[PDB]
């Protein structure tokens, strides 16, 4: 849990 | 739904 890649908040593919 | 900022897959903060 923290910063980098995976899932959650920020840039890439999903919803916003 | 798609690419850009928000929740889902990618970079930033959350789970690896
Ligand atoms: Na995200």
């Amino acid at each position: 849990v923290g910063a980098x890649a995976x899932v959650x908040w920020x840039w890439x593919w999903x919803w916003x």
